[PDB]
């Protein structure tokens, strides 16, 4: 595919071989004030997600035209709590909250937004931007409006001086600096199997594919118990050390660690292994992400947890990760997600994960580097 967006931005050609690191282009020392010109009719607003009715009116453009599986019998159901804490993490701009609407209606039909982050790529340390929730709404697709959208928060992002960015997608562009893949954990096989999420194997009864996939009703790794206030010190600590290994990762402060692991009910979970010393020195934590069921006759919610971060010092991962799977059966869990970067490969198949379908290829805007393989990436978006 000749890219006819992609191949205008700073980012490396598909099939560039990368042995440098850096930018691509140098900081833009003036930046356009003007937003970029829509289509006639459409116009963009800055979206205020503390407006209960904004939030709603994003929520909706989302649940109807975000991101679907391939034969279109699932799309995810961001929650208005999940986009609140996805979207207003430690310095949330408004301006970043970037939404096209029409004119004369007010209809909100596209969204993109960036958060701040400082990365970690190889040996040096960036603040930057992650993008995430680009959605145009289905009847204004194959208009070239996404390339208006991301010229757009691009120029938003170089306002406030940053000039890189990470982002995600399920599609191939110039140039994933790694590529991931989903691997799924059958929590209610029966369900999955009743909506066409996963199939019975000829060869196994119903009978034998629940006793296969059966977890204790407790977890078994000594002291474990949920994060509370007093170990969000300790949680920082874990995880800055642990992330050290991979050459792909966020740099969090201690109030981003608060932000992004104290637990919310239907949001975030973590859960924090304090030894015998009272001492904690492990931590598991998942992020909750239903996908509406288009078309089923019973079945309308599939109820999917994600691997977020897992650090392990003392027990070994295989039995953190255990410990995940029978907590989040505990709490009603259809099925357990988790991605082939860190160290989930030591895991994965013991576990009784399946490789799923779907990629995730990951991207720098503006800096050049080699590519890495997806057990050095140690970078988790929502
Ligand atoms: C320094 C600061 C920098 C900040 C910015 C950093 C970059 C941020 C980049 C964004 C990170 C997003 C992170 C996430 O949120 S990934 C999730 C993306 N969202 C969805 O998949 C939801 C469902 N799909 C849609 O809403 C639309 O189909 C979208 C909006 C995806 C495309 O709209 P539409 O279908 O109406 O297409 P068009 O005619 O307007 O545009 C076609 C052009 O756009 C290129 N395209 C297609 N899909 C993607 C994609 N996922 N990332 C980047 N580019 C994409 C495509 O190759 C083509 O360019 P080229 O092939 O001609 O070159
Ligand atoms: C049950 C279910 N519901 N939906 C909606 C889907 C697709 C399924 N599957 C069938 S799946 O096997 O679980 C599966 C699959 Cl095929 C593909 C992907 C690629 C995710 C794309 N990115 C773009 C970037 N964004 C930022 C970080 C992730 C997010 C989404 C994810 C999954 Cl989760
Ligand atoms: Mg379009």
């Amino acid at each position: 595919r000749s890219y006819q967006f992609w191949d205008t931005q700073p980012v490396p050609k598909l099939g560039e071989v990368v042995n440098t690191h850096g930018p691509v282009e140098p900081d833009k020392d003036n930046i356009r004030q003007e937003p970029y010109t829509l289509p006639q009719g459409f116009t963009w607003d800055a979206l205020d997600l503390g407006d209960r009715g904004v939030l709603k009116e994003l929520y909706t453009l989302l649940n109807e035209n975000y991101v679907e599986d391939d034969d279109n019998m699932f799309r995810f159901d961001y929650s208005p709590e999940f986009l609140l804490w996805a979207l207003r993490p430690p310095g949330w701009l408004p301006q970043w909250h970037c939404g096209v609407r029409v004119v004369s209606s007010r209809k909100l039909v596209g969204f993109i937004s960036a958060i701040p982050a400082n990365i970690h790529i190889y040996d040096t340390e960036k603040k930057m931007v992650e993008i995430n929730f680009l959605c145009v709404h289905k009847k204004l697709r194959s208009k070239r409006v996404a390339p208006v959208l991301i010229r757009e928060i691009t120029r938003r992002v170089h306002l406030e001086g940053i000039f890189q960015a990470v982002y995600t997608a399920g599609v191939v562009l110039p140039k994933p600096v790694g590529t991931c893949r989903y691997w799924h954990r059958s929590l209610n096989p029966r369900k999955l199997i009743e909506v066409k999420f996963s199939h019975l194997s000829r060869n196994m009864t119903m009978q034998r594919t629940m006793k296969l996939y059966r977890l204790p009703e407790t977890p078994k790794t000594a002291g474990l118990r949920p994060m509370e206030t007093k170990d969000i010190p300790v949680v920082h600590q874990l995880l800055t050390r642990y992330l050290k290994q991979f050459h792909l990762t966020p740099v969090m402060s201690q109030e981003e660690v608060e932000h992004w692991f104290y637990p919310q009910e239907n949001i975030i979970d973590t859960f924090v292994v304090e030894n015998a010393n009272g001492e904690v020195t492990d931590f598991l934590s998942f992020y909750t992400l239903p996908s509406t069921i288009m078309n089923h006759p019973t079945h309308k919610s599939l109820k999917a947890a994600y691997s977020f971060y897992n650090v392990h010092t003392q027990t070994p991962l295989l039995d953190l990760m255990s410990d995940a799977l029978v907590l989040a059966k505990m709490k009603g869990f259809d099925v357990f997600n988790a991605l082939d970067l860190m160290e989930n490969k030591t895991f994965l198949e013991k576990l009784k994960f399946g490789i799923g379908d779907g990629n995730l290829q990951y991207y720098l805007y503006n800096w050049k580097c080699p590519s890495m393989g997806a057990e050095k990436v140690g970078l988790v978006l929502q």
